[PDB]
């Protein structure tokens, strides 16, 4: 069974990068390919866009 690189999850994203108005958050995971299957070029971190309400 030719699989993708062995990569953990995505674990849960944090709180955004702002308090309030436009604004994005980010959340990053690890390799976990101890068996030496290669090495790929995919993607440990990801970013998404959160706007939070008006500023209190």
């Amino acid at each position: 069974g030719s699989i993708p690189c062995l990569l953990s999850p995505w674990s849960e994203w944090s709180d955004c990068s702002v308090t309030c108005g436009k604004g994005m958050r980010t959340r990053q995971r690890m390799l976990k390919s101890l068996a030496e299957l290669g090495d790929c070029n995919e993607d440990l971190e990801q970013a998404e866009k959160c706007m939070l309400p008006e500023c209190p």
